[PDB]
């Protein structure tokens, strides 16, 4: 179902593109949230996805955090996945802008494989903060599963394929 993609690896595929207008097309299982730890998607990936459930992803978040607190960094949770996804995993990468250990990336990409498909962003990448070069790097050393990463920006997508070792 996942078209245009490039084959980096056996599981691993890349594309340059919107990861919400990729999420409405395929429609696919897991659609991975680059979430913090209060499910607050107020920018980057998680503000793009929460805007494009009309803030649903946001009332059903809070509702979760009320209930359950806070993630972990190198956590996740699965919730609905709205209008984009059948669910949406949100994962907590660390946030170098927060000043958090960089060592949590690998945890936080093992709660991929816990899902056999997914649609999802390079953790820690944009305003996270971390080198995304690194974050892919962590992304195919650590899962196993298939997964599909949509990077929005397309000098970075080029950055990021020809420099792949
Ligand atoms: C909003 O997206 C949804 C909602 C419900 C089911 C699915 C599946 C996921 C697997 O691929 C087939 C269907 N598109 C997606």
């Amino acid at each position: 179902s996942f078209s245009g993609y490039l084959k980096l690896t056996d599981n691993v595929y890349i594309k340059n593109a919107d990861i919400v207008e990729e999420a409405k097309k395929v429609k696919p299982t897991v659609v991975v949230n680059a979430a913090n730890v209060y499910l607050k998607h107020g920018g980057g990936v998680a503000g793009a996805l929460n805007k494009a459930t009309n803030n649903a992803m946001q009332v059903e978040s809070d509702d979760y955090i009320a209930t359950n607190g806070p993630l972990k960094v190198g956590g996740s949770c699965v919730l609905s996945g709205h209008n984009l996804a059948k669910h949406c995993l949100h994962v907590v990468g660390p946030n170098v802008n927060k000043g958090e250990d960089i060592q949590l990336l690998k945890s936080a990409y093992e709660n991929f494989n816990q899902h056999e498909v997914l649609l999802a962003p390079l953790l820690s990448a944009g305003i996270f903060g971390a080198d995304p070069i690194h974050s892919l790097r962590v992304c195919v050393d650590t899962v196993r599963t298939n997964v599909y990463l949509a990077v929005f920006d397309k000098n970075l997508y080029d950055k990021l394929v020809s420099s792949f070792l």
